[PDB]
């Protein structure tokens, strides 16, 4: 089911990851890297490229090419590989992740209810007539918050939170199957709305961080 | 200089942002496009992946392909592609960035003199013997900013930032030229420093926003 394409990306990077090919370090000619991994010269450079854009490698025509810290030279789309690939650091990741998403959300939301009320109750009302199970809610909350990042009227909020759908939703159902975590989401839904209708702009930092400490509770009795 | 596939790309998306091809429409099909475009379906196929790849459109093998809202489906890789291209979002686009690198700094820095103290320090000790002139700030002050967000200790803040360093720099030498505003980032390392060095988190918040709104000022006067 794997293409070779798919199978040479896929060792290329394992292979920076267990240090074959240590971030730092140039990679094998081409030549020899094609015939290690069984892929043809022409497949070989497509995944080069496709890794590159990735940040994993930095490509210069006629030149050897580097093995980065993808660390220092990736983006967001890297969360999904790291997940695919089952990297050791996915687990601390997804902390990391959480405590982001806590964070900032407490800054688009505060500006959605400042310059978008309307906007932000018409997202924050889709919690109202929502199924009991952790699908709807995965993407409810997904839904949720990315409509509120919208609503500050800065897109930037946005186009951060836009890839982590497929794993935002991912963590999700595994969160939101738990009834509990249905429950304080609710609750926390709820709150936001109030404070949006009372315009209690200056409530939104706490809340959000204590909605962040306690789902913080609750994932990780689970997990 | 630019290649036929190239031309395919830019023209896609102009398209879309002209509304020959509006959001939410489908795509007139390959052949079709081939020809209204002059490349062979080889390069459209390429193309259009990589369009898809960036969020511009939804494919799905076997079915038409729809023209996605950007906003919606886009990460931050596209903010060059805006700019490249010279969308009208752009100026905009640039204060909703600089707003946002504002905010979420203010939650990375305070969290790098509370769990990384020293190497927070390190970071801005690179202020210390800095060139006089607009290339050598941009590049300080895009070192500055990522480092810190790394000596947070939550890598998710350095994914954030590790794209914007060619658009970073290039707002940054446009801003830098300015004298004053080297001053004012001076000010504000050695007042981080002083911060991290006195362990005041608490004032990290205020002195971030304020060399935001000042920062802000000068800026604007430019541009
Ligand atoms: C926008 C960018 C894209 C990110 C969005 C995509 C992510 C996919 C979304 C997943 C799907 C949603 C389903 C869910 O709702 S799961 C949500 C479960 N909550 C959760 O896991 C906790 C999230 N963490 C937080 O909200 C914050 O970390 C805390 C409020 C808990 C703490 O704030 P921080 O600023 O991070 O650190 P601080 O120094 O104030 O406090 C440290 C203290 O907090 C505890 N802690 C618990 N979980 C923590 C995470 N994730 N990071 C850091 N600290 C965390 C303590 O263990 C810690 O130390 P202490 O000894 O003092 O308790
Ligand atoms: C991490 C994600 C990737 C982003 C990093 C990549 C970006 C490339 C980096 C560019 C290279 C660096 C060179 C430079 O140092 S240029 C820096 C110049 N500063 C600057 O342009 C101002 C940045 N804006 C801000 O810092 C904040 O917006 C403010 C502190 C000014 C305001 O805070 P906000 O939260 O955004 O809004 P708030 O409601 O509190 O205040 C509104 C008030 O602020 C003014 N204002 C000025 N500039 C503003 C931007 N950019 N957005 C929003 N408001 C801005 C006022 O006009 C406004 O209304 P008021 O009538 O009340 O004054």
């Amino acid at each position: 089911a794997q293409s070779p394409a798919g199978f040479a990306e896929e060792y290329i990077i394992e292979s920076i990851w267990n240090n074959r090919f240590p971030p730092g370090t140039i990679l094998p000619a081409e030549r020899e890297l094609s015939e290690l991994i069984g892929v043809t010269r022409t497949t070989l450079r497509e995944v080069l490229q496709r890794l590159a854009r990735d940040g994993w490698l930095t490509i210069q025509h006629g030149k050897p090419t580097k093995v980065n810290n993808f660390w220092e030279t990736s983006g967001l789309n890297i969360l999904e590989t790291l997940a695919r690939l089952d990297h050791e650091s996915v687990p601390q990741l997804i902390d990391n992740l959480l405590s982001v998403r806590t964070n900032i959300s407490t800054i688009f939301i505060r500006t959605a209810f400042r310059q978008h009320p309307d906007k932000a109750q018409e997202v924050l009302a889709t919690a109202n007539e929502v199924a009991d199970h952790a699908d709807a809610f995965a993407e409810l909350d997904y839904n949720i918050f990315r409509g509120l990042a919208f609503a500050s009227g800065n897109p930037i909020y946005g186009l951060i939170l836009n890839g982590m759908k497929g794993l935002y939703t991912r963590i999700g159902r595994h969160y939101f199957a738990n009834p509990e975590a249905r429950s304080l989401a609710l609750g926390f839904y709820h709150k936001l709305s109030a404070l949006c209708s009372e315009g209690a702009h200056d409530q939104v930092y706490e809340t959000v961080r204590r909605y962040g400490h306690e789902s913080g509770e609750i994932w990780h009795r689970m997990q």
